[PDB]
């Protein structure tokens, strides 16, 4: 984090006490949990130099992880460069050519910057900063869907001892997660909650004087009428 | 039973035959059933001397429960006594303070009654004889309810092989012979209809696509959907 004063941008670090509770939020919750995205989220508010950035992600992540988050932060970078070349007007760019910004400007390899978040945040862009801000957020949310795979979602049964609940739980879960469009996904968990939710269920949903069209109507109706045990 | 003629009131016995019938309704019915009190009611309907009385609950009462009908006889003429001593226009009392009636003068004590029942139809006075059935007639309710208890309600079981209609009576017999406000009878009866009466039925109101608020619309339901067998 940098202070834009009346002197020069002077850069100040994140407390590692915050970093210390986010690396052990990551520790016990994982890397896909919606708290830890929005610890994440709450972590990422400020734009932040490469140097923090970078560390932050050192300190949270594993190593598989972090080279992961390497290569992915990489690459989002150079869309945002290819799109800073088809678009002159970039608030990481200039007008003129001598504006131009290149990746060693942006992961922090440039001259003057190497290893000095003072330099960095002196001659770093406020542009530049948000663009590796979010570049860095995209990257974490791709390392994050793809070191833990969403659970196959056709393969999802309600075990005989499962309540109702976890089970709708888990279903909702591995069906929003996975490679479906946001138009399939209510069907699919409507149709998987007739076809899977052992027979009790399956013929408690089919006896339905009314036509439920929603999952949480379904999940209303199971919750209501259920066999209390 | 007195019959108060132009001679004076003269005495007349209750009949043997009905007492003895009252008797062997009291033998098998019990006590506490609708139809022994009726009877009761039945064979209290004119006012009677205590000597009537007395010998009727001799001969339809067992030893111990004579006991218990004795003293409680004997609470509620006392209780009748004190809202006579309470109030100088009792119709068992007079104006004047030479007509107090004293309760050896209620349980047939006084001079010129003891033992005589023509005597003591001679002196009583319609009012006495009134206060005096209406005393009796609370005091068997008072054992009637004291020699066996209403079932506790709280354990009541549907038995496996237990029809519904026979567990709605103990239910609501056992409820409604209980110590609860009569406010509360119903939505006990309710709820205990859901939570006993063994899970089959306990589905079959479970599942009930109309909200039934009523004991009597439990059991209609019941009796409609039931699993013929």
């Amino acid at each position: 984090p940098v202070v834009i004063k009346t002197e020069g941008p002077a850069w100040t670090p994140l407390e590692p006490k915050l970093i210390t509770r986010l690396a052990d939020t990551v520790r016990t919750k994982g890397l896909r949990s919606p708290i830890t995205m929005a610890e994440v989220e709450a972590l990422m508010s400020s734009p932040l130099l490469p140097h923090d950035v970078t560390n932050l992600m050192r300190v949270i992540l594993g190593p598989a992880p972090y080279a992961l988050w390497m290569d992915a932060w990489g690459v989002q970078l150079q869309t945002v460069i290819a799109a800073a070349t088809r678009d002159p007007r970039h608030p990481a760019n200039g007008q003129g050519r001598g504006e131009r910004t290149n990746l060693n400007r942006l992961k922090g390899l440039a001259d003057g910057m190497v290893g000095n978040p003072q330099g960095q945040a002196a001659l770093l862009r406020p542009g530049e900063l948000v663009a590796i801000t979010a570049s860095a957020l995209q990257a974490f949310r791709e390392v994050a869907r793809l070191a833990e795979p969403a659970g196959p979602w056709a393969d999802i049964m309600q075990g005989p001892s499962e309540s109702f609940v976890d089970f709708a739980n888990r279903l909702i879960k591995a069906v929003e997660g996975s490679d479906l469009p946001p138009s399939a996904r209510a069907p699919v968990i409507i149709d998987c909650f007739r076809q899977k939710s052992q027979p009790d269920i399956q013929q408690l949903i089919r006896t339905a004087p009314s036509t439920l069209t929603t999952p949480g109507e379904i999940i209303k109706y199971v919750l209501d009428r259920q066999k209390t045990a």
